[PDB]
């Protein structure tokens, strides 16, 4: 794809309502169909059937999958395969072998992992790496935690320590950069500081999880 | 040992004052029995002899060597020989070789130099590794600095940076994460904020100095 | 040299104003002649003549030649053949190779870019490096951004994250750590914070771009 000439305002849609798809695409610079938390267990075969019935433009629409090893990622790659998708978003990445495994796809890699975070060059570097992204939320679970965020709302230290580590990654191997989501969604002073901060950092796109935040994106990433 | 089943108040006592490790035992989770710092350079081959003729639980109880390569760590293995102990703190940890050296025991890998938080994966990845701390006063020591803290009483950024390097490299590999003394006894505030920050970020254990913190870091990591 | 004896104000002199290299050297513990962004393209080879015909002490002087694989870097290294200077600083250092390629010169590596950033250790490591330097507005620049301080003035994470693992790899391998020039000259108060924070992490030097500079970074280095 040509992901950077796209804007910055990337936009999660869950992939089993696919009566929102099109409107997730005119709002946002690009969507990605999610088959991973966006979607409970029981809904995702029929989240994977919207997914090809229903498509989006794939110069401006990613897929996010399931995690390395599981068999939900195995069927999601089986219905991907019946779409003219190129670009998938693996979530809890872990490993260079997670992504290489993904080849011939290109790949945005979202570290969201202890692992993940120690790992972050190996899987920048990467052949099918596009982009690098993290999230706050599995980080904070997955280290065994409670709280991402401390009481007057910034990041606790090891979510800050992870954002800079993928924004280096990523940027060394000439990838994308993708900020983490802001998870609430009206807090749109919160999102507006982020999302400065971001651009002035050089962060390529803020991931956003509501239509409502794509405005407050673009414009944060103007000059 | 089963060092995740105790809890995570872990206590640090002089192995030269066995009239005080039954009182240390009772009042923490776990008793980190010392042969370095606490200890002076004429009082060590007392603590050796104390730490083979006054017991304490094995299931509860680990022993603080001294560092890699030094004529004192030599004689604390050999004073360990005569005990029921398996697992030691390695201060100064700065290599994978060194935790190697330690087999058969388990090893707690006390990180606080700059060598230590560079090679802090290898380190945490080594085979007797089962747990990572972070020190942040050899840290500034070593580094050549004066002072861990700013004026505010906040970790300086180095020392905030190992914080968060140690608790993804732990993580990473399974082990268990250590935070730092809070070394100001009486400042219980202090202690308190540091101890629920470990806690909601997923740290297993905060390392204490005094009885006095032991309920305070209990209590910080309740839920 | 015994760069770790000289003082810690080390200044940058534009190698095109010979007129000016005395009083540099007069204000300032080490100068660093420049042949990178303090001279203008078309100025070059002018400060080349001025670095032959005008020596300064090669106990207590550098040379920030360009970067790697530039047609600048080698007419630089021709220049300097005609010398007594034995030290040079790579700008845009991004890997080992590119330090052990100005052997036998002792070289400080100034890492200002994603890629020095994550390959901080290898460039310490190597061979030639004396010293690691940071910068953050190429930083910034290069990884895509617009800001390296926040409103406040403090900077932003990246910066302060690269900051610490450049210290980190300087000390991991017995490096000198130099600390980024405080671009607002006149902003005194500011470099005062950032310099006594230095002092007391363990740079050794903080490096200045005014003569103004000096008394305040070795005020704040005194103890």
């Amino acid at each position: 794809m040509n992901l950077r000439a796209a804007g910055p305002g990337w936009l999660f849609c869950p992939a089993d309502a696919p009566e929102a798809f099109a409107a997730a695409a005119a709002a946002a610079d690009v969507v990605i169909l999610d088959l991973e938390d966006g979607v409970a267990a029981a809904q995702k075969p029929a989240a994977r059937n919207a997914l090809r019935d229903t498509p989006l433009d794939p110069e401006r629409t990613v897929v996010r999958i399931n995690a390395g090893g599981t068999a939900d990622q195995a069927r999601d790659l089986e219905a991907l395969a019946g779409t003219a998708y190129t670009t998938v978003m693996l979530p809890k990445a872990e490993s260079a072998a997670q992504v290489i495994e993904l080849a011939p796809r290109d790949v945005i890699a979202l570290v969201e992992t202890a692992r993940g975070a120690v790992c972050a060059a190996e899987i920048a570097a990467a052949d099918p790496t596009v982009g690098m992204m993290w999230g706050a939320e599995d980080l904070i679970a997955t280290l065994g935690g409670s709280s991402s965020r401390r009481a007057d709302g910034a990041y606790r230290d090891v979510a800050r320590h992870v954002r800079s580590t993928i924004l280096l990654a990523a940027s060394a191997f000439g990838r994308l950069a993708l900020d983490a989501v802001h998870l609430d969604i009206l807090d749109v002073e919160g999102l507006q500081e982020e999302a400065r901060d971001a651009a002035a950092v050089g962060f390529d796109v803020t991931v956003c999880i509501h239509p409502s935040q794509i405005p407050v994106v673009r414009k944060a990433y103007a000059a």
